[PDB]
């Protein structure tokens, strides 16, 4: 009496070519950091970070993404 | 009596060529940071960061994305 | 008695060529930063950041996106 | 009583920077050279140079001298 | 009593920068050269140069001298 | 009483930086050279040089001298 057919089809490409990929950092400086605290009070958690230089460097040789999500649902 | 036929089709391309890809950072300075605090009262969570230089560098050799979502739903 | 047929078709391209792709940061300066606080009160979560130079650099060798959403829905 | 205190402070910098130094993406490119020579007669000294590119950096200068003299004398 | 104090402070910078220094994307491009020579007679000294690009940098100068004398004397 | 105190302080810097130094992506490129010679007669000394690229760096200079004298004398 009833049929439900979920037959989606994906042939897609997510692609790259690239030549030379380069990153250079040449001398960065984090300068002086100074902190002074007196009579502070806290009543739920403290999350902290202190520092002269914070660096993140992500250099993927193709950083390509495919996200697919499929739902068949009854509620 | 009833049929439901979910048959979408995807041949799509998301693509790049590239020659040389380069990034240069040449010398940045974060200058002096100074913080002074007295008698602060905090009643819920504290999330903090202090610092002279904060760098994020992201250099994907092709950073291409495909996002697709498919729903067949009854409620 | 009833049929519903969902057959969309996608042949799309989203594409790039490129020659040389280059980014140069040459010497930036974050100047001196100073903060003073006295007798502050806080009653819900506090999110803070202090710093002389904050840099983000995203340099994709082709940063192409395809976003598609397909819904068949009964409620 | 008598007190004599000779205490000069030198924190000076004397700096020389000569020649090519901090260039970024310097790409000197010499094109094609052709020499065809026929039936030439040389009756005295020949000094000959042929070529696409000379990329010479040449520094007879850039030298420093610091001369500094100190005297304390009672006579 | 007598108190004599001699305490001069030198923080001076003497700096020389000569030549090419901080250029970005310097791309000198020498064209094609052709020399055809036939039946030339040289009865005396020949000095010859042929070429597409002379990317010479040359620094006889840019030297420094600091001369500085100090004297405290009682006579 | 008598007190004599000779305490000059030297923290001074003499620096020379000469020649090629801190270049990034320096890519000198000498193109093709061709030399054809026929029936040339040389009756005296020949000095000959052929090539695509002379990437010479040459530093007769960049020397330092610091001359620095101290005298304390009673006579």
């Amino acid at each position: 009496s009833v049929q439900i057919v979920y037959k989606p089809v994906d042939l897609s490409k997510v692609t790259s070519k690239c030549g030379s990929l380069g990153n250079i950092h040449h001398k960065p400086g984090g300068g002086q950091v100074e902190v002074k605290s007196e009579k502070l009070d806290f009543k739920d958690r403290v999350q902290s970070k202190i520092g002269s230089l914070d660096n993140i460097t992500h250099v993927p040789g193709g950083g390509n993404k495919k996200i697919e999500t499929h739902k068949l649902t009854f509620r």
